[PDB]
DNA sequence: TGATTACGAATTGC
DNA sequence: AATTAAGCAATTCGTAATCA
């Protein structure tokens, strides 16, 4: 009605509007570039794309003739393709043409001359009998190809080279002008991919947040009661690369002062609202939709109130670029309702929202906690502070309340402008982090929708990109499936290997750690771990190495069972290189590239001191550079972590069994080489492995400071030289190293990397150990103290435990002279540990929280004994009348944070639990007995597991548990008798 | 009534 | 007329059941 999307796209960029309208007259080639996909199951197959023009025009682009087929293996006779389409058209399927063609099958080892194999490809319409037809043939037990029943896009992708995440090239193309959108009818033999650098895009998104009420105190608005009411939505349109906004709109209630910064719209009643915003979106038109937690909170709240007013239909059409849809349908179909969305290992969420073609709709939350999935508090303040923006942007509930109470125009202005400031937050989290480019680069690497990159995980990437690889090889075409099968069993196969600790303290021998660098795709490359290149008979291992050839044998146990196979090698030949070796190889010169742009960062960044205001852009670009490097790591892992997954089409348990195994032999080779050449090695997991140097190697700097006064400078001096010269051996050790390796496997994949020197050095029992580190110059005044799972980096712990445990880690690494008194470990842990039994009076009200999670499915013991009595508790206040919501119960799948009080006269975890909020407001002392005495004992224990008498006679076999049973019961009886 | 054990859940290190 | 989800090794706590 003012302003539309046209309008600020031409003032915005008038030479660029000018320049496409030059080549829409002319019927010139153009540029597009996509956000959202769509598709239709029923009739004819067509797809949908729609996104933004080069000066920033909305665009739909239609695809017709797209082929449908799939294939299947069995073979070229006619009578098998009579009985094929008998059997397919007696279950009323029906079927456009039928094709021959040759491909090489991905499962087994094939000589030269019998490697191809025949394929039959059969044609369809619309894409409902296709995944019948599939369906029934896997059923009857036919071998099939392509086969992608869930998504269609992804093969089309995949087969046409034509991502969906990046700059199109129009040709030839039929052009219909339809209000604000631009009808372009193409056809695929027409388009092609731009391969130069594409200009900077202008794509739009539209951040909102809206605000509602309750007449009842204290409770949090529900949709499905009458009253409360939804009274505020505003919104705000951005680029998709910038910050500074092109337009805000407030739509409320209540009346407000006028703005100059936006644009108000008052109405009269809630259906007005909704229609307003409605119309807006519109006119408007974004091309992404955004607002923090509005997956859980906002949009079921709109849709529920829309249904109560039946307006979900015309709200949904006049925001749709689709055409008209009924009720029915868009419940069945375009809404979403508690959809899973992965986090980590052993987390997930739920997500709800309404989808309208021409949108995608992404939240703010789910992006910062994939990015952060170790943060205990999960804000927008705690996200918001973690990287360096501004915080409190908040405003109380209570405050908002009085104003809508109070119906005054500055309150409304004020809780306005609050909304506003929330609706850019998101943006400048979102433009911050540099979200949205990232996931357009992993869906170009993986050939996948941006709606997967936001919604999904890793596996379906990387079959995909293993399909995609297959089928263009440059020596023929693989077949590859996607649906999983054989038998499923149950259990875990052998991997890693750790090595038994020489537990201590040591201060005076510096130990240098050394690992290999990308071990296991490594392995994969040196040994050609690849499905085509493995043979399971033995009669065939030993025909091919009596050929001439050569192979890797593999054999370990699995479920009371030897599992045995061999795999072909390939010689350093490009022609013998498997199709594992070929992707990892290519991913790892980005991985290579962006290391060194790394180290050329922190060169950089090492001559700027602390004091000089660009230190924090380093630090975050830094930071940002080692986060993308550790994304490819994950996604290379990922690679080996699905070939042994048994959900997936990929599955073979040799692969897995043979890299662990290749591993373990690889640093078992080190380690006995190390040894015999006189160093001592103190540890080793996996890959990494912990040396130290002789005795000898110090001799001239130990005589020169024993004919010296022996001061405490000249044992910094001698320590310095020590480091230094442990550097200087450690070098050439690994190039040694190296040069064995290489000519041991007959390849330069494998090779070890140097880190760091850790001096003095602690190990305290496996996988627990710490120090101080040094990098490349010695420096000993400084704070950091490295830690690797000390238990006081974990995340359900206090503060109480972390400060005990740094005082102790602090403490034992001050440098002292041979000379003077050496103290043990034993008696600094009794003096930390006498100091905080003794002496309480300096602990507060904070040092006692604790946060749990409440997971509903998983049962527990501890937590659903608290959840039950306060149940109870809330059903009694309620019974007699009273306020019940302090009790409420957190949402599933969130934490938490609780305390431990004093129960009178019980003796269970549990019992005693209580919320900090109710805790503060009636006292409640806080029991310190049960939290030392369950908590800082087993560290402390810990830390003395070494001594000598707690040590167990030669029969006992686990002698690490017996040793930690008895030092808590020593630190027991010790600390019964400080203080009873 | 005490000591000991077993199994699930939580969390880190590769 | 409906569907996701990389692997294993190692330690520590918490409650109920069985054993002297
Ligand atoms: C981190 C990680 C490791 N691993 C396994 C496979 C790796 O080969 C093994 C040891 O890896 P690391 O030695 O931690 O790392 P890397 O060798 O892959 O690379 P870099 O040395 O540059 O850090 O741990 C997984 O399976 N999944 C994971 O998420
Ligand atoms: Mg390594």
């Amino acid at each position: 009605s003012i302003m539309d999307r046209s309008e600020i796209v031409a003032r915005e960029n008038p030479v660029i509007t000018q320049r496409v309208t030059n080549l829409l007259q002319t019927n010139a080639p153009l540029l597009f570039m996509p956000i959202d996909i769509h598709e239709v199951r029923y009739g004819a197959y067509t797809l949908f794309m729609y996104g933004s023009l080069e000066n920033g025009y909305k665009a739909e682009v239609r695809i017709e003739n797209i082929p449908v087929f799939f294939d299947v293996q069995i073979e070229f006779n006619d009578t098998n393709q009579l009985f094929l389409k008998s059997l397919l058209t007696a279950e009323n399927i029906v079927y456009e043409r039928l094709e021959t063609l040759t491909q090489r099958p991905v499962m087994g080892y094939r000589e030269k001359e019998k490697e191809f194999a025949p394929y039959i490809r059969i044609f369809f319409k619309s894409l409902y009998e296709r995944r019948k037809a599939i369906t029934y043939l896997n059923n009857m037990g036919y071998n099939t190809a392509a086969d992608d029943t869930t998504c269609y896009y992804r093969m089309v992708s995949r087969e046409l080279k034509l991502p969906l995440t990046s700059w199109i090239q129009l040709q030839h193309y039929s052009y219909e002008p339809r209000g604000l959108v631009h009808r372009f009818s193409v056809t695929p033999e027409d388009l092609v991919s731009y391969q130069n650098d594409g200009p900077t895009d202008h794509s739009i998104v539209m951040a909102y947040d809206i605000e509602t009420y309750s007449p009842v105190k204290g409770t949090v608005p529900d949709p499905n009661q009458a009253n409360d009411v939804v009274f505020m939505i505003c919104m705000r349109i951005f680029w998709i690369h910038s910050t500074e906004p092109l337009a805000s709109t407030c739509i409320t209630m209540a009346p407000c002062k006028k703005s100059s910064e936006w644009t108000t719209i008052l109405c009269s009643s809630e259906k007005n609202l909704l229609l307003s915003f409605a119309e807006q979106f519109s006119r408007w038109a974004p091309d992404i939709c955004t607002g923090f937690n509005d997956s859980r909170y906002d949009w079921p709240f709109i849709v529920e109130k829309s249904m109560q007013h039946g307006i979900l239909e015309e709200i949904f059409n006049k925001m749709s670029l689709f055409w008209h849809q009924k009720l029915d349908t868009i419940l069945k179909c375009y809404y979403v309702k508690e959809k899973r969305v992965k986090i980590s290992a052993e987390k997930s969420i739920i997500s709800s929202f309404l989808h309208t073609p021409g949108c995608l709709p992404i939240d703010v939350r789910n992006m910062c906690m994939q990015l952060y999935p170790k943060a205990e508090k999960t804000s927008l303040k705690a996200f918001l502070e973690n990287c360096g923006l501004d915080s409190k942007v908040d405003l109380p509930y209570h405050l908002m309340w009085k104003y809508y109470e109070t119906r005054d125009s500055e309150k409304i202005a004020d809780v306005a402008y609050y909304c506003i400031i929330d609706a850019q937050r998101c943006q400048d989290l979102l433009v911050r982090h540099n979200v949205i480019p990232d996931r357009r680069e992993v869906g170009i690497l993986s050939y996948t929708s941006l709606y997967d990159c936001i919604y999904y995980a890793g596996g379906h990437k990387v079959c995909n990109m293993l399909i995609a690889y297959a089928i263009h090889d440059e020596y023929g075409r693989i077949a590859c499936s996607t649906i999983a099968r054989g038998k499923r069993e149950h259990g875990k196969y052998p991997g890693a290997f750790v090595i038994d600790p020489v537990k201590g303290l040591e201060q005076d021998k510096p130990t240098t750690g050394l690992d290999f660098a990308s071990l296991y795709p490594s392995l994969i490359m040196a040994y050609n771990f690849s499905p085509e290149k493995f043979v399971a008979s033995r009669d065939e291992a030993n025909s091919l190495m009596a050929k001439g050839e050569s192979l890797h044998y593999v054999s370990f146990h699995f479920n009371n069972r030897l599992v045995e196979g061999w795999f072909v090698r390939h010689n350093n030949v490009p022609d013998k290189m498997g199709l594992y070796p070929k992707v990892l190889i290519d991913l790892l010169n980005k991985r290579t590239a962006l290391k060194q742009e790394l180290k050329k960062l922190g060169e950089k960044k090492e001559c700027i001191h602390e004091s000089h205001p660009g230190f924090k852009e380093l630090q975050f670009r830094h930071a940002m550079v080692d986060a993308k490097q550790k994304a490819l790591k994950i996604f290379m892992n990922t690679f080996y972590g699905e070939a042994g997954n048994n959900l997936s089409p990929f599955f073979l348990l040799p692969l897995a069994g043979g890299v662990t195994s290749s591993g373990q032999y690889n640093l078992k080779l080190v380690y006995n080489f190390v040894i015999n050449k006189g160093y001592g090695i103190k540890y080793g997991d996996t890959d990494s492995l912990y040396i130290t140097c002789p005795d000898s190697l110090y001799t001239e700097v130990t005589d020169a400071y024993l004919n010296s006064q022996k001061t405490i400078k000249h044992y910094e001096q001698l320590c310095h030289e020590k480091v230094l010269l442990s550097m200087k051996a450690m070098s050439t050790l690994c190039a040694e190293v190296n040069e064995y390796l290489r000519q041991d496997n007959g390849t330069s994949y494998l090779r070890m990397a140097y880190e760091e020197v850790l001096f003095p050095v602690c190990f305290t029992g496996k996988k627990k150990y710490y120090g101080i580190a040094h990098v490349n110059t010695p420096n000993f005044n400084t704070k950091e103290l490295f830690i690797r799972g000390i238990d006081i980096i974990k995340q359900g712990q206090t503060k109480l435990t972390k400060t005990i445990g740094t005082r102790i880690m602090e403490e034992s690494m001050k440098l002292r002279r041979p000379e003077d008194h050496r103290p043990p470990l034993i008696e600094i842990v009794k003096t930390v540990l006498k100091d905080a039994v003794v002496n309480m009076k300096q602990w507060n009200f904070e040092d006692f929280i604790q946060t749990d999670a409440w997971r509903p499915d998983k049962d527990n013991k501890a937590v659903q004994i608290f959840m039950s009595r306060m149940h109870a508790r809330r059903e009694q206040l309620k019974k007699h009348g009273a306020a019940a919501s302090q009790f409420a119960e957190p949402e599933p799948g969130e934490r938490f944070s609780y305390v431990i009080v004093e129960k009178q006269v019980s003796s269970r975890k549990g019992d005693k639990m209580e919320y900090v909020s109710e805790a503060k407001a009636k006292n409640l002392p806080i029991d310190i007995l049960f939290y030392i005495n369950n908590y800082v004992l087993g560290l402390c224990a810990r830390f003395i597991n070494e001594n000598e008498e707690f040590q167990p006679p030669d029969n006992v076999s686990n002698k690490d548990e017996y040793a930690q049973r008895r030092a808590k019961s020593y630190l027991q009886k010790f600390v019964q008798s400080i203080h009873p």
